[PDB]
């Protein structure tokens, strides 16, 4: 394979799974190795242990550890990955990131990358009163319960809800009304991370077992409040993060350089698998979060990474670290 894998400290959980996704965004990859943590604590540092993570992924021939990166961001209580969404995880690491880039000749690589913007609106029914307001995102969230495919999902999600009796709008002036309510999409990110709505409450919270599909390339021009003849929306499955079990194992399935060259990454064994087993065979063991990325954007996210990538200062700091 070439490509190396992750330590298990047990109970990582997702951890292991998003961080591989991390890794294999190279232009993210780059941004996070470019940073400035000369003079940074290193066993309380978020950036820092990010670098050493990304560092030892690209080098190391063994399975790489992650023990000072779970220490750095302080998740060592013995619920709190089981208490929390990928999401969170990531929106912990991403954030810590941006701030550090703030000033560099890299700052907003993070929304650059990930952030699109969103349009929630309410509109009374009998009466003239709207009220618009704009929303970054970073990831979205999708209902698969009594849905077959992501584009139901969509569909679902730009679904205009009604506001009817007992659940009547306040518009002040106008009192009480029947009005609609909804969600539009003003511009989808160059990467785009989708989480399914698996873990849901009942007479007590659990995971939804459903068969739910998606593609390998997905259009959302459709969705799209107005689209644009020059780059269309269309996006490549790039990762698949899949669970297995109740109480299981988390496993990703990637095709990091975005030729549909697929590989299982299982902790510390990467091995090359087929299509069948990342994409269907995960439809429902199976998948809670997918990251696509958009085609015109494809060889810019991906760009290559040499070993001569990062700086000098960093990788002398980080072999010393190894020595003791
Ligand atoms: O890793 C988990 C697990 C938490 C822990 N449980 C049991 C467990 C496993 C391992 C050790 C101890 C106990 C199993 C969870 C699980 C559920 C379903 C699919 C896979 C795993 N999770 C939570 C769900 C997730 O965040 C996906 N997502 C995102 N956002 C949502 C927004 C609103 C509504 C639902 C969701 C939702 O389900 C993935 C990470």
């Amino acid at each position: 394979t070439g490509y190396v894998g992750l330590k298990n400290q047990g109970a990582t959980c997702y951890m292991n799974s998003l961080l591989q996704t991390l890794f294999f965004t190279n232009q993210l990859r780059k941004a996070v190795y470019m940073m400035p943590t000369e003079g940074d604590d290193s066993s309380k540092s978020v950036p820092l242990a990010l670098q050493r993570v990304f560092y030892e992924l690209q080098h190391s021939d063994k399975p790489v550890g992650t023990k000072k990166l779970t220490k750095s961001f302080g998740w060592e209580t013995l619920d709190s990955f089981m208490q929390h969404d990928v999401q969170e995880l990531c929106r912990v690491l991403l954030d810590n990131v941006e701030n550090k880039m703030k000033g560099t000749c890299v700052e907003g690589t993070i929304p650059k990358l990930f952030r699109g913007k969103m349009v929630s609106y309410i509109q009374c029914k009998e009466v003239d009163y709207r009220s618009d307001r704009r929303e970054d995102y970073y990831d979205i969230q999708l209902s698969i319960k009594g849905k077959k495919n992501i584009f139901e999902s969509f569909v679902d999600y730009v679904a205009v809800e009604q506001l009817d009796g007992d659940n009547k709008y306040d518009a002040g002036e106008h009192g009480l009304q029947e009005a609609e309510k909804g969600v539009k999409f003003l511009t989808l990110p160059p990467v785009l991370h989708l989480q399914l709505m698996r873990f849901m409450y009942d007479p007590q919270n659990i995971k939804i077992n459903d068969r739910f599909e998606f593609p390998e390339q997905l259009p959302l021009d459709e969705f799209l409040q107005k689209t644009d003849p020059k780059d269309p929306a269309n996006y490549i499955l790039h990762a698949v993060l899949v669970h297995s079990g109740d109480n299981g194992h988390y496993v990703v399935y990637l095709n990091p350089k975005g030729d549909g060259k697929w590989c299982k990454f299982d902790d510390d064994v990467v091995s090359r698998c087929t299509k069948e087993e990342a994409i269907e065979h995960n439809y429902g063991t199976n998948a809670y979060m997918l990251v696509y990325i958009r085609e015109s954007k494809l060889s810019e996210v991906l760009q290559a990474v040499t070993d001569h990538d990062i700086p000098q200062q960093l990788v002398e700091r980080l072999q010393e670290e190894k020595r003791i």
